[PDB]
């Protein structure tokens, strides 16, 4: 086919970046994230009891005021590394920038108030392979190449750095190619492990003067839906013991004078070295040294079978503009502009 | 009748205010919210599952411990715009004040830490009507009227000023009347949409020297029970954009050496303008650039029957001492002292 | 009459003391400073020219809007100790707090930067007496007195701590008498050294352990509408010398560790020794010692007939609450609170 | 016997102390707080379901992977004064500072997600008496005994202060005896009231020149399981009166320019008043008078029978070395080092 | 050609702007400035001896590690108005945002700690002029635009103002064109006195209302290198007076409460006025009438040729977006954003 | 003997240091500084009049409540650098981290507002040598030698940076010994000029590259009792001519971002160099070019016989772990941490 579409994506906080899509007939709408490192569509239902005060605060699918709704109910539960949420399966029409899908989704009816009252977004559209979804559901990246409409068989990501102006754009998928408005040189790819999962080889991870981590081969998880760049526990430790950051609950942090002097931090994927500079990765919210600056790297155990492995969200696509290629299945990064 | 009586109520961060009442013989006390966006009256249970943490934090009522009890176990949730409680009805006696009345309640079950961990508050005493009582529980206000001893079938808000001294009080409901050594001027009434909603017409909202919200009238629910003032989504949106405040998850925000100079912001209602300023809708918490202050005015989309309408809260009774007049079906403000 | 009326005022910085009044039917809602150092009343006009770039940031009255309007045109201006305005009378209904009074006032035309640009009020209401009324315009208090509504002849002020942890009152007026929340103990009363000005004999100030100004005795002004306590050039040296305090560049300053060591100032009015300890006249905006703290006592020298005198502005006020009695020709004062 | 072990624990902000326990074969490990505030162990389990968000953050012990294992399942609810868990009972090999016990512990399924996701640890190791021990359960400190390999039966507990170091310990716990290198001077004693909880009479306790409260004689249970020093909710309200503390909703705060400057406060023990100064109790994050700074004296009614008492946390222990003595019923305190 | 190539700017404190470029086959990745007031590219080396504390403190350029290094060894030294470095010639590929190009550039070997330990980046790359290159070395610029590339043969900046509650973008370097995205409206060009200074004709700087500084002409220099505006010691010294501002001890300074009353200054160029506000040019770190405010204007007496001359830095930049435009030897400005 | 006792200290704004002993059977418990540049024990007493504000401010001795004083009456005079106490003698058990001493101390009553105003300790507890003990008083630390219970005749001090971040320990004094915690390394000694003085020899103290100041050396007290490095007026002056500091009004000042720019201070001791970097001599209080920055050493002309001479208090106990050696009549350093 010949088109592309793009949806434009809201930055909030450069935690959490989510579009819109239209479910049902009349469509009801929805902040989505749209996560390669899961398979699954969904977003709240209206059958999630209010008792879930996530649910109060979201948008809600009810299917009984959809014309196009299709019953299952087949229940699932989607697990991800920062919480779970459960539900049953539904099938109704989802419109993602122009492009109309039929698309098998879930109703979720039970959504943790921890997290998921800190969500800005309602729901996820997962943008992995079939091979990780739960159920046997069909992604709906697979349902629109069914279509033979996308130039390509690709989709690419734009995560921008967080602005005070409304009309700085927070960032931009496109479903079928790449912008190449918001990325300059050459793409450098680096082919999946396997077919499956958004995973690739990565050679060795510096910081500063030295390549002290993944010194004999590690696994990148690139990861749209997560936050942060993440490792191991024990990676991280030393990574962080390298930076003197001290660890929090959830965090590591620094103090704030020192944040602008961190040393860089660099990822050696199929070749090129990666390297993020300490104000891509430090949350500079002050100079002071009377406070704490949280740094934009967390530690986090993905289990088997994905894990253990990195993970490279948010952190590192704002900097490297990456395009996901289906048909040679592979992975290309470029510099973001 | 002859009798009036007041209640206390302490005032808590400007969010939240309550009094005490009495349930059982004897009396087991409660920290209660009068709440005229509502009609029931609950307290939580020591039936209520100590894995809700909530209620491990506030007091629970205990049948087993009143000779007055009177059993009648019909299951109820009562949905609130910030969150949901569940539980079952029973029947008590009830002092509010030196009245004594009997009264069915619900004991409260399933109360979720968000956002119950958050409230000073154990329970809420409904103000609102019948019609909107779920369970068609009649309200406490209908239970002692019926006695016969109010003076006037009316009841009255006063919400001071957060203080730091012990000596300040944080509020007063008068049963049956108006403290006049709590407000000057002459009430201003007006009448009620229909009877069965605290909620009247409001002609127009401004901001500065512009009309620019609500221009062909709008719905002004008046909220003892609310710590803000809310709008609609759409309609907060463009009264941000305005005072140049920029959205949050949950409030808005400006920058504080921009709060005192801030325009005022006026409520057209039944033919006088309500004018709060900045000092009366900021959170001045600092003064300095490099930190942010909440606004006390919220988006919240309440849904149809009653919305979608503006909430009228404690920001607003703040500044205008309010009677609820049941004999005569309206609402009637004075500027409070 | 049997009335009282309350202002409630907004403290800026403990700098700026300010509330509402309302001008024209129907009103237009400005914030004054409620000024017992002058004695006419003046709001920003419509009419004034957008050049004045103090205009643009301020709120302006509108006569065409105004259906109790009635033109004069006579001009005049109003020369305060820090800045000067000038434009033309007009008349209408100004409402402050519960009364109504028809006022002879100033539409300010000219309204310069310095200082008016860090005004965080719009106008100036005169609390003080018509001896001293620019163009002899009947003061706004003698013509609430002729209404016959007031209980007594008097007015009193109280002034608050700034405090960035509550959203306390920052002040209250109370025009025919006193709010005993606001003091305790009893008012201790000094004539007037003259009817026209709110103006007594001092017979001595004191720093610490000895008399050493004003032996011989000295004028001080009770002004509200001022700040600071200020003295003349030569005695604010003087006490300076006395405290350890240095100037800066523009004002005078301690170590901020060093402050809790500085003496008791204390003076003398009517019999009785009127004492601010350190924490009341010095701005522990900090209190280490590697920091400047700035007092609350500044050098103006006021000229005649007025002065040369001594002012007693916020600072004094937000010690001891102050009545201006009106019948008597006398200044009661009584402790914080 | 003759041997005594000791776990090293690390400190988490001064509030939760844990050390490594190992559970099964090959040993599953998990953080662990000490407490001799309860009497039950437990640790979160692979059979809790992933909508518990706690459970997604702390190390789940499985059971499938342990062939020392033994099934029980008998359900049992534990309650704390700041939450509940609950599970099903099951039985495997604990080894704790290499002394091995085979032990019946709590496999909790339900994990609420406030507090846990509070929790730096994983679990809980109550060493209190099998008379507090839900289920009847036999406390593992009864189990270590019954082994006859501990020198003397009796625990020892050190809490450090907190340090930005990593070389510093946070804590130490002897099984068997007192590390002499953690403490100076002698113990001093004082008799349980009764064996079966490790509660003491209190004779007073004073802040300042004044014992005002516990006037007649108190409770005190010592308990190495809470972070802070509390009291009944009325005890506390006086003692914080007389520190000038605010009651915010789970603390107090003073302005934290005022801590250093706070009065001493003694807890009055079987003839030896044990005192603690600001520093001791005042989390000192900052000197600015602009600022909040919490106290580690806490509110909380226990309930009957244990309660109502005061408790004796953390803020206490990191004064006075803490020896916990079985054979017979006694605590014994020391000047910690 | 039809490509241009941006890099990415960190801003640090308002005085410090730069990003990243790559040296070598692999590429090593420094910080640099990007400076139109000097023409040669340098960033610190191997083989600069540890002594200089600054060079322990920054990246390190080495040439044995890059397989494009080509010797030259030719001594240079580099005077900037705030310190000289010295150091050898050499030779690689230099990649700026997505261009590769073949480059002679400084390893400094000779870095002293006033000031370079004050520098948050590691070296410079000079967007001067041949003319003013030392060595007469040929500036990367010049070496690009040979390349026949970019789209058009000039370059533009982007500097924005610093802030604590966003992670934005600090600047942008546009290469080959510029970027409307950060301003508005449409460019008014200044041609350049002669080919090779960026320094422009100014035809007057007033303060408020009236040309008080530069009748009879002066010289701008436009550097993007430079933290602020300068202008010579008297000239300075005169802007000063005419504000209100006074020598601290180092810097000059104004009462923080009293920037918004001081004037707009003016800066006339190629018949336009380019005006700042009092918000544009002084730090108002806060806004109290207790704390002094610093300016963004500084003296700076420059030698010939060169000087003597005013600069106009990163505090022109960050009010105007500024194209450099080396076809027609002139200089763009267009406002914000 | 084989024991050794410590007292934990708290820091207070790095700039007074200071512990608990206990004080008569039984014990009352006061705050004091360990100081080695004074050789008498007091305490404020009861019978200092409340005239003296810092007699209200500061825990009070009683002899009345303690059954081992025995009185002594004999008046004494106490000179500091700043502040004159007086007062007389009494004797009673002092208990000082577990020794229990018989000590003759004195009981201040008289207590000058300056300084005594700050001190947020009571009283102090003279390290120093009989030989300057006013009455020729015993010193604490000569009576516990004579007890023949410290396992070596030495005592050390741990002085600890301040943090707001954490409640770590404020420093120690080891009586008996050292603690290998707290420093690294090895001890290098210096002897005493002679027995009497806790004072020695400095052979230089150089700024960067150049033994600048006491060439031909001069005297160095190691003061624990002092908050700062002092040197003489002169000294002092020239000291901070080289570093680039100048007096504010009362204290010596850097721009805070030039802090990390000065040159590295070193006092040549005993034939090794004790260096401090800025880190280790600035309050970098904040790292801004907007900001001013005051620095640990301070002038001050100490008077015959004991001056004039440096004083090494705090700012350089901070760096390097301090051991004096009563036994050999020397002092040891090692560093840190």
């Amino acid at each position: 086919g010949n088109t592309t579409s793009s949806v434009i994506l809201t930055n909030y906080m450069d935690t959490q970046y989510y579009g819109e899509i239209g479910i049902g007939t009349p469509p009801q709408t929805f902040k989505v994230v749209f996560d390669t490192g899961s398979s699954n569509v969904w977003v709240p239902s209206s059958k999630c009891s209010r008792l879930y005060t996530a649910c109060v605060y979201h948008k809600l699918f009810d299917a009984s005021d959809s014309s196009s709704y299709k019953h299952n109910g087949t229940e699932l539960t989607l697990r991800y590394s920062t919480g779970t949420v459960s539900g049953f399966l539904s099938q109704d029409i989802i419109t993602v920038g122009g492009i109309t899908v039929t698309q098998m989704f879930g109703e979720v009816t039970e959504m943790p108030a921890l997290p998921f009252m800190l969500a800005e977004f309602d729901g996820v559209v997962g943008m992995g392979f079939i091979e990780q979804a739960i159920g046997r559901v069909t992604p709906i990246f697979d349902n629109i190449i069914s279509q033979g409409v996308l130039k390509e068989d690709v989709f690419s990501f734009y995560y921008n750095r967080d602005s005070e102006n409304s009309q700085s754009l927070g960032g931009q998928i496109v479903l079928g190619g790449s912008d190449p408005q918001h990325y300059e040189g050459n793409f450098h790819y680096i082919n999946l492990i396997k077919t499956g999962v958004w995973q690739i080889q990565m050679k060795g991870v510096s910081v500063g003067s030295s390549t002290l981590l993944c010194e004999d081969g590690c696994l990148a998880l690139v990861d749209t839906g997560a936050s942060y760049i993440s490792g191991s526990t024990s990676s991280i430790e030393k990574l962080m013991e390298a930076l003197g950051a001290k660890k929090r609950l959830f965090d590591y942090v620094v103090k704030c004078n020192e944040g602008p002097t961190l040393p860089d931090i660099s990822f050696h994927l199929g070749g090129k070295e990666y390297t993020l500079t300490s104000a891509d990765y430090v949350f500079q919210e002050s100079y002071s040294s009377k406070k704490l600056c949280t740094l934009a790297i967390h530690a986090m155990d993905i289990p088997p079978p994905t894990g253990p492995t990195w993970a490279l969200g948010a952190t590192f696509i704002r900097k490297f503009y990456t395009e996901f290629d289906r048909r040679n299945n592979r992975i290309g990064f470029a510099l973001a502009r």
